[PDB]
């Protein structure tokens, strides 16, 4: 393997004041290839841990593969990936979640705007915002095919009192969001704050913040916008599983501490 990566000093400062953080070409186009291939074998036989679009029934995401899939699970591993997640959070980690979302061209919704931590606290027990998502880059994204947007600087307000609506977790993961951020919170954020969408080539990962507030559009390309969604959880910041609600492929509860992928001949 090469040397373990991390970030540089002006990286880490970027990903502190901004919230989130790209870095381009982590991974090589054979190795996404790799990736979307698994991807597919999990949108095709992960039964109910795939969740479909309201009103197309296509395939929106699936959750939990890093529990079920080699690949995943040694992804999670990569050198190139589990050693930035301990220096951001400053700790061994573990993987909280793990979850695919697809937008494919001419298809995507309006996701509401929201963060990360507020379902991780509430539904999760998840004690303090010190876990953070690694977002790779399956195709390249653009303005266009609906990309993640932030609010910059906006996960230094910390967890934001959000509109809560539904019973149960069923619509964590919809279109309509269980915990969204309404439309005067966001007016002042925004206001305050501005608005980014991060792009960049097939391959690049997109680093964010547990608390960074979050929202995307549809895909109006004729594109599709894959996204492997790595969230990385401090093993000191570990879920109170006494308050936890949800099954292990939403919430994880094993939390032994990642080591990283040696090199093998096999
Ligand atoms: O419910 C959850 O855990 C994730 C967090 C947000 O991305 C929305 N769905």
């Amino acid at each position: 393997m090469e040397p373990h990566d991390t970030l540089s000093p002006a990286q880490v400062d970027e990903y502190r004041k901004n919230g989130f953080l790209v870095q381009e070409h982590v991974f090589d186009e054979e190795e996404i290839e790799l990736l979307r291939a698994e991807a597919a074998q999990e949108f095709a036989s992960g039964g109910e841990r795939v969740t479909v679009e309201q009103n197309t029934g296509i395939v929106r995401g699936v959750h939990g593969c890093h529990l079920y899939s080699e690949v995943f699970g040694r992804l999670v591993r990569s050198p190139r990936l589990l050693p930035i997640a301990r220096q951001l959070l400053r700790d061994d980690v573990y993987v909280h979640q793990f979850k695919i979302n697809a937008k494919r061209a001419f298809k995507g919704e309006v996701w509401e705007w929201h963060q990360d931590y507020t379902f991780w606290h509430h539904e999760d027990g998840m004690p303090a915002p010190r876990a953070l998502s690694a977002a790779i880059f399956l195709d390249e994204v653009t303005e266009f095919n609906g990309p993640l947007t932030f609010v910059p600087g906006g996960h230094g307000s910390g967890m934001i009192d959000a509109d809560v609506k539904g019973e149960g977790w069923a619509n964590t993961l919809t279109a309509s969001l269980k915990y969204s951020l309404d439309v005067e919170t966001m007016r002042g954020l925004i206001e305050r704050n501005g608005m980014v969408a991060p792009k960049g080539p097939r391959g690049s990962v997109l680093w964010f913040d547990a608390n960074i507030p979050h929202s995307s559009v549809p895909n109006i390309s004729p594109f599709d916008r894959g996204l492997v969604l790595i969230t990385y959880n401090s093993v000191e910041n570990k879920t109170d599983v006494t308050r936890g609600t949800r099954p292990e492929w939403l919430a994880a509860r094993d939390f032994t501490p990642l080591t990283a992928l040696q090199a093998t001949s096999f």
